[PDB]
């Protein structure tokens, strides 16, 4: 009405002042402030500081004297000065700092690369590190839309820095095109006016990382629905109406404030009801949603405009029951801020529960149909209780992958290899071995991603695996024909045969096994699968038939076989912390095509999707993604009967969201167990992260890296010689040093503190004697600066010495073992390492194949290293060690230490594999042989668990843990013993325990039964009660119980 028009400056868009000639570059400085003319500006003090280094050396006559300010403009016009800079060449780059006198106008060393700017004529603006190809580009950067640092966070609140102390602050909006200056240089699109305000108490709680932003108020009567359906741009301008800045707007907060309450009350996806099928998708900013129905062979057979619910922003449509089994997509008409286009594209359902091949179409499914269930499904029971804390503590996890299990097993029928259904091949080597492990006390199979991953092509015609002819690899992988292995295209042999042949002359100098495998990896069936395409459909490539609903019944047939034939519970790895892709174009961008910029976490200034997870970071702090996560877990829980969930990068989730999700799932099944990897995501400024520290008391488990690093040695980022120098307790730190290490006795005793603390459940308040003889709480033992112990209960701690990521335990032992440790001794180092986990109070977790000395040929990160490096040989011929140098892209800087250590001893064969398996099953049998091993409750651990051989004069490497079942502990939780002693002698010397002299201690019956094959072979208990431990041994001893609960092994009050 009376409002002043916002406009561009009343000056033209500038052309170039000069263009560089030969052996010249030209830099324009675009004088934004003086473009708002007034005074004819003076550029005499403007100058360039120019110098040559090794990166950029194309300057003819640089002057290194920083106090020389004589490189003043060559000329100037109304848009600013410019510099003609002589060069020695027209390739490369030059270094420049843009100054007024000795003050930098741009606080950033500038690179001007002649490759990026071919005409070598660039423009820059004060207070801006960007180099522009032209003055027009730079001009439109200053007077044009840029970045996205405005945040519309609820109905009436915009947070934006660009607005602070400006006469005009307005929220412009255009339904159908990009807000831009019109032909009169004016911004004539509709706008809402914003007045300064103060951030409110609940916005600052919601977005703490934004609470220091200049706040602004919208009229209470603004119709948010209309603004949110197109582009919105926050604009600020001076008194005269000249644009000061303009930026795109992030709207996830106001979307939640507007719609989330209503939208959370609805159910989503294609849902079978009484009357028929209800489709519902959440798309609060979409202009149109059309439900497209497809025939089996993917012809459109109907297209239905959906009904928008204005309270929720959800779109719904109702049709007949005959739509069960039909394929469908949502045809979206929606503005995407990244492209600033009203996009039109068909997207699969984020609540899809069935998919076509390679996830191209979603499919209507009723998971309850008996046709999709194996016989007996509805009565499938959990073979291991998870109700009490003592129940949870018994959990003993075997972390497995669908291809790692069966890809190599000739006794698995060929068509089931690398498939869910391989777990049904009851006579196979793999299933029999798993059945043996279960009988001995492995309780849980944990499955690497078996939700719908993106990074395997489910069209089998497009895939070549190493068991197929090399000619098939050349057919599907067009890079092989121009590679140095092209000659094998005609060879008539398989890829597996070629890789084997390449072993012979493979070395750090000729890494040819790895070279061929990198090409194999692009088109094979192999990936860990941490690449979410759809969260609540099984992966299709693990199915015999990926087209439609078949995968659902095969997945359940697998789940049933694991629980019912193998006797184990099932944990799923889940990856809700990121999506595989974002933006409006990428094939696997689903969530971000339907509600752009809502499901991804964005940079607060640029609005780019963050990638701290690896990929496209998600936003579980946002309410409708929290609901998606929880609804997703409900399907896996109820419809697939999953006993627990391991959250990948759980630290990227809010603690409140994880706990919310968990309460939601416990209402379905109270015994469901949640845990994850809870490091530091660097998100604590946005919310309270779900980290090891913050989850104390909550009952949410976390992987503990404390005992892990103490027993393995070093840490996951070690490289080069450090891989060998950093020995662990399991590999003889301080007692059997290798030729490189400098580990001191103090350092070795510190690792033993971390190990003891972990064997008592890594509790914050457990009290032990440390390396110096000092009394310490678990939280007082240092771990790389953090409090070491952090939990309230041992069930909150998952101990392990090996996992899918980072090197296998055997490869660590190979890096670190002294040259004098022979093969048999390294096998005992492996079992000694695993004993710290298996006999500890924390939940026990292990990588598939540790019982077979599993190797990945030193591969640190094998996620895409194929069948070759991830092989597990259930025919027990070898442990996959020394099968070629690992991938150079990630382990090249370790080739030197690998070649130095690799051949110290023979590669394990069947004799060593069987011995390790017996050791492993001995350990797992011991773990479940008494309730004392798995007390579950932190206060109960504190009252019953203690250690001998502590303090500054301990025998290094001897771990002696006592577990009290005598009167002062309380109740006798174990009818056969008054106490247990665990002795792990990780040392080359035989040792004698006198702590139990005169006490009637005796060796556990399990170990006596193993005899010569026991980890305790040769242990001697003398008449006086002194115990002699062999080198590299594990012994479990017990005080036999009498007619009543005895004195046992009382914990000392320290
Ligand atoms: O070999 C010298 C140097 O070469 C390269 O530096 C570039 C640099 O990247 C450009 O930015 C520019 O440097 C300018 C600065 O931009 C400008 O601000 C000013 O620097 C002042 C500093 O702000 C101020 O701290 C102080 O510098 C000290 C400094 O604190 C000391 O630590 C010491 O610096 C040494 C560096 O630590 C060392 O790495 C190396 O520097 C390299 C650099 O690696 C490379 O990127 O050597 C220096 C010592 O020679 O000494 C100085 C003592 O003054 O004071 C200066 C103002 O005097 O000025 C510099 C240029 O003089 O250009 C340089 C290339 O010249
Ligand atoms: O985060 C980027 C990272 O991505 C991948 O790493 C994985 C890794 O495979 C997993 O083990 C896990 O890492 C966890 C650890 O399990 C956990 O212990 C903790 O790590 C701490 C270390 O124990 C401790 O030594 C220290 O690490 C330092 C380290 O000495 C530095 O070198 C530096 O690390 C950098 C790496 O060198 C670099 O390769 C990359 O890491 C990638 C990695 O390549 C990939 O496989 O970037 C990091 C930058 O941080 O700094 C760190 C810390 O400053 O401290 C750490 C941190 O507490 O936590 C980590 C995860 O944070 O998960 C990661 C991520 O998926
Ligand atoms: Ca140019
Ligand atoms: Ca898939
Ligand atoms: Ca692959
Ligand atoms: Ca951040
Ligand atoms: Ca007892």
């Amino acid at each position: 009405p009376q409002d002043v028009v916002v406009r561009l400056p009343d000056v033209a868009v500038p052309g170039e002042a000069v263009q560089a000639s030969a052996r010249q570059a030209v830099i324009h400085l675009v004088d934004i402030a003086g473009i708002t003319s007034s005074t004819p500006a003076d550029y005499a003090t403007k100058n360039l500081y120019l110098w040559n280094n090794e990166t950029c050396d194309a300057l003819s006559a640089p002057v290194a004297d920083w106090n020389d300010v004589s490189t003043t403009p060559t000329g100037s016009d109304k848009y600013g000065p410019y510099w003609v800079i002589p060069l020695t060449k027209e390739s490369g780059c030059i270094n420049v700092i843009v100054r007024d006198g000795t003050n930098k106008l741009i606080d950033s060393d500038l690179r001007v690369s002649f490759s990026d700017f071919t005409d070598r004529t660039v423009s820059v603006i004060a207070g801006n590190s960007a180099v522009y190809d032209s003055r027009a580009d730079a001009f439109r950067a200053a007077f044009g839309v840029a970045l996205a640092d405005a945040h519309w966070v609820d109905k009436t609140t915009l947070l934006w820095p660009g607005g602070e102390n400006k006469p005009i602050v307005r929220l412009y909006y255009s339904h159908s095109s990009k807000v831009a200056a019109d032909s009169n240089g004016e911004f004539s699109d509709k706008y809402v006016k914003l007045t300064p305000t103060t951030v409110n108490q609940q916005v600052s709680m919601r977005f703490p990382h934004l609470a220091s932003y200049p706040a602004f108020k919208l009229p209470d009567d603004v119709n948010v629905d209309e603004l949110l359906q197109g582009e919105t741009v926050a604009i600020a301008a001076e008194s005269d109406g000249i644009l000061s800045s303009a930026t795109q707007v992030q709207t996830a907060g106001v979307l939640d404030d507007t719609y989330a309450a209503a939208a959370e009350a609805l159910s989503y996806g294609a849902q079978l009801t009484d009357s028929g099928v209800t489709f519902r998708v959440w798309a609060p900013t979409a202009q149109q949603v059309e439900l497209v129905i497809y025939s089996a062979d993917k012809k459109v057979i109907a297209s239905h405009p959906m009904t928008r619910d204005s309270a929720s922003g959800a779109w719904s449509w109702q049709g007949g029951s005959d739509l069960k089994g039909a394929f469908y997509r949502y045809a979206m008409t929606v503005y995407h801020p990244q492209s600033r286009k009203v996009e039109q594209y068909e997207v699969t359902d984020p609540y899809a529960h069935s998919l076509s091949t390679n996830s191209e179409y979603s499919q209507v499914v009723d998971l309850n149909d008996s046709a999709l269930k194996p016989e007996g499904w509805d009565g499938l029971t959990m073979p291991h209780a998870q109700k009490t804390k003592a129940d949870l503590a018994k959990m003993t996890i075997h972390e497995s992958h669908i291809r790692d299990l069966s890809a190599w097993d000739q006794t698995v029928p060929a068509e089931l290899r690398g498939k869910y259904l391989a777990l049904t091949a009851q006579e196979s080597n793999m299933v029999q071995h798993l059945k043996q492990l279960s009988a001995s006390g492995v309780t849980h199979i944990e499955l690497l991603p078996v939700f719908d991953l993106a990074t395997v092509n489910e069209f089998s015609d497009k895939v070549a695996d190493i068991q197929q002819p090399f000619s098939r690899l050349c057919e599907v992988n067009s890079a092989v024909k121009s590679s140095e292995f092209a000659g094998y295209c005609d060879s008539g042999s398989t890829v597996e045969e070629v890789l084997t042949q390449l072993k012979q002359n493979d070395s750090k100098d000729n890494p040819q096994v790895q070279a061929l495998n990198t090409l194999v990896a692009q088109t094979d069936s192999y990936n860990w699968g941490y690449d979410p395409f759809h969260y609540t459909v099984p992966e299709g490539s693990y199915a015999t038939d990926p087209e439609g609903t078949a995968r659902i019944k095969e997945f359940r047939t697998m789940i049933q076989a694991i629980k019912q034939d193998l006797g184990m519970n099932v944990i799923m790895d889940v990856v809700y912390n990121h999506t595989n892709a974002a933006g409006p174009t990428d094939r696997t961008s689903v969530l971000d095509k339907i509600v752009p910029w809502y499901y991804q976490r964005l940079n607060e200034t640029t609005g780019s999707v963050e990638s701290a997870t690896c990929c496209s970071d998600s936003a579980p702090e946002h309410r409708m993604f929290a609901k998606l996560i929880a609804d997703s877990l409900a399907v896996w829980t109820t419809d697939y009967k999953i006993d627990g969930f391991r959250f990948d990068l759980m630290l990227y989730h809010p603690k409140a969201q994880i706990l919310s999700a968990w309460e939601r799932i416990k209402a379905l099944n109270p015994d469901i167990y949640f845990f994850g990897e809870g490091w530091d995501s660097n998100q604590s400024d946005r919310f309270e992260i779900a980290s090891q520290i913050n989850l104390k008391g909550t009952g949410i488990g976390t992987f503990s890296d404390r005992l892990r690093d103490a027993v393995r040695g070093g840490g996951p980022f070690d490289s080069g010689d450090a891989l060998r120098q950093n020995q662990g307790v399991g590999s003889g730190a301080g007692v059997l040093p290798n030729e490189l290490t400098t580990l001191s006795d103090d350092q070795a005793r510190h690792l033993a503190d971390l190990t003891r603390l972990g064997m008592a459940g890594n509790l914050a308040d457990f009290v032990l004697i440390d390396k110096d003889g000092a009394v310490k709480r678990g939280s007082e033992i240092d771990y790389n600066g953090a409090p070491g112990g952090y939990a309230a209960d041992p069930t909150e701690v998952v101990n392990y010495v090996s996992k899918h990521d980072n090197q296998t335990l055997w490869d660590m032992i190979s890096y670190k073992a002294a040259q004098e440790a022979d093969l048999d001794t390294r096998v005992r180092m492996q079992a000694v390492s695993l004993a710290t986990v298996m006999l500890g109070q924390g939940i026990a977790f292990d990588q598939q194949g540790s019982e077979l000395l599993r190797s990945k040929s030193f591969t640190r990160d094998s996620y895409d290293s194929g069948d070759w490096f991830n092989r597990v040989d259930y025919s027990l011929q070898d442990n996959n060690y020394n099968v070629g140098m690992p991938r150079s892209s990630d382990d090249g800087s370790n080739y030197d230490i690998i070649a130095r250590v690799k051949d110290a001893v023979a590669t394990p064969g069947e004799t060593e594999l069987k011995q390790m398996t017996a050791f492993y099953q001995e350990l797992t049998a011991l773990r479940k042989s008494s309730p004392l091993f798995t007390l579950g409750d932190g206060a109960t651990v504190m009252k019953r668990v203690d250690f001998r051989n502590t303090g500054a004069d301990q025998q290094t490497g001897l771990l002696v843990m006592t577990i009290d079942d005598g009167m002062q502990a309380g109740a006798s939780l174990d009818s056969r013993v008054d106490g247990i002693v665990v002795a792990i002698n990780a040392a080359p010397e035989s040792r004698t325990l006198q702590d139990f002299a005169g006490t009637s201690l005796q060796l556990s019956a399990i170990q006596q039964a193993a005899g010569d094959r026991s980890l305790a072979s040769g242990v001697q208990v003398a008449a006086d009660g002194s115990v002699t431990l062999p080198a590299w041994s594990v012994a479990v001893l017990e005080l036999p119980q009498g007619e009543s609960q005895g004195a046992g092994l009382p914990v000392s009050s320290k």
